[PDB]
């Protein structure tokens, strides 16, 4: 369904151009990882950024992941930057329903992220509000990793409460995603899809990889 | 003698060209603000924007100034991404010792920043382990401000206090720099500048207004 | 003057027969180096170990380095275990007159200790309340280090100020204190000596070390 690649793994000396060119290859979203140095061990992009993708002219939905603690204070940045999704971790939130509520109120989509170990009963209550709940399939700000196999358990899980609930709500998965993969993750219940160095760094081009990726997903599907 | 843009006013969406076209300009290094939305109220650009910019073929000193806290941790990062000086707040370090020779252990060149208010004594028992002090002049942070007189009077404190020390270390100034006052700040004694809106938004081009604060620094001294 | 050697450096299987033999052996006090991990990157000894050294017998003077951050709530147990002094960080207590009267109102000694880079100026307003002052001639926490040669500098200036505070102030030294070294830091004003591993891991006895160090301490005087 949807394809959101990671600009963690871009040229951050022409981000512009590597933007501009992963949508035109097929891309759906810019997915915009976000990290504080203190949620997770590193630092990467801020509001600022975000910007100058908006004044560059990009009109493509812009899905930002906060791996930040405390959250209020920067979403309005975010907002106001031109994002599209705002993505939390309720782990880092003292009042996740507002941190929402703040979000919708900015005229952003809210979504929650699941890290792996994250119960999912923390949906029980406000996942009518959402429009996106996003499984980390990797530890979030550790690098390079391999999918962590209990995610597509966890897909199954939340697909079947999405589903239940009759709201269009995106389940995005991110980490470890690439070609060989991705058939089986969209079998799990996962329709949008965050791929970073698969894309960013593939031996052929953007596009031939994403199509690769759409195809394996209708075919598993 | 110095002059070292904050990228922060630049094009982040063109980061390259715009830094490659300021260093043939006339700028000498790249000034890097780095803020973790904790030390300060903003979140800017972290490790991996450095490395692109070595990618992409800049080799003149990128100048790295942590507004972040803690800061042991995120140094060895930049010293792989190829910062040339690292400076920091001496507040957001327990062991400032500590920090100043793991900046060295690595070899990159430690800076110590004072922030408006902060008394020139935390200087008396590292100073001569540094190669940069940095003072700033506005509050970092908190977006685009008017220079604070106060640093001119501290700048004259600072150069005393380096000139009896005997070491090279270069003497910093940070915020609100322009055209019409870097003549008075480099007759208080700075020798290394840091300018961002009045280089990157100019209604001139970015050689010219190189060339008109160097020719301002010259005839004030 | 004194020596307090630092247990950090003992065999912990068997600390009672450690602190034992070093005291016999000529020590005047046991030097007991708390560590929190959060004031300093290790955890060291608590409360228990103070107690279990006064169950063991010992009567000497034990002297608790609090390297943790708060300090307030701690003190009481230390005091209870049979803390002799107490020193802290300035840095680590919000309200520093407070944390030297409480020490002092459960009947401990209490001490200030300042990091390599603490400026003096600490004292200004309580070293008059204060039974000791420690100064840091390594990062505390970071380990077998050298000792930092500005500390000497240091020692000369925290000398001449107890001196003219007319007060029984002990100046204790701490870090890569060694005999062949203790006779300059000695001459540089300290009359307190924490050694580790010089005396713990010394290829001679216990007896001999302390004895050697007492002689270099009187010849440089
Ligand atoms: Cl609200
Ligand atoms: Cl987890
Ligand atoms: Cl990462
Ligand atoms: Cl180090
Ligand atoms: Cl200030
Ligand atoms: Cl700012
Ligand atoms: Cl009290
Ligand atoms: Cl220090
Ligand atoms: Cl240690
Ligand atoms: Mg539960
Ligand atoms: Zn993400
Ligand atoms: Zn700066
Ligand atoms: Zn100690």
């Amino acid at each position: 369904c949807l394809i959101a690649p990671s600009i963690l793994s871009a040229n951050f000396a022409r981000l512009g151009e590597e933007v501009d060119n992963v949508l035109a290859a097929g891309a759906d979203w810019v997915h915009f990882d976000v990290m504080d140095n203190h949620y997770v061990p590193n630092l990467t992009i801020g509001p600022m950024v975000c910007q100058a993708l908006r004044k560059h002219g990009v009109t493509a939905p812009i899905d930002v992941h906060l791996m930040v603690e405390p959250v209020d204070r920067i979403i309005p940045d975010f907002a106001e930057a031109g994002a599209t999704y705002i993505s939390f971790h309720p782990e880092a939130s003292r009042h996740v329903h507002r941190t929402i509520q703040l979000i919708r109120s900015l005229g952003c989509k809210p979504g929650i992220v699941l890290n792996p170990a994250t119960p999912v009963d923390i949906l029980d209550w406000v996942l009518d509000d959402l429009d996106l709940v996003l499984l980390m399939s990797v530890n979030p700000g550790f690098g390079g990793q391999a999918f962590i196999p209990s995610a597509l358990d966890k897909l199954k899980v939340v697909r079947k409460m999405i589903d239940a609930s009759g709201k269009d709500i995106r389940l995005e998965i991110d980490g470890g995603v690439k070609a060989d993969n991705i058939g089986e993750i969209a079998a799990a219940g996962a329709d949008t899809f965050v791929a970073g160095s698969a894309i960013f760094n593939a031996k052929t081009s953007y596009q031939d990889v994403i199509a690769q990726m759409r195809a394996n997903v209708a075919a598993a599907r």
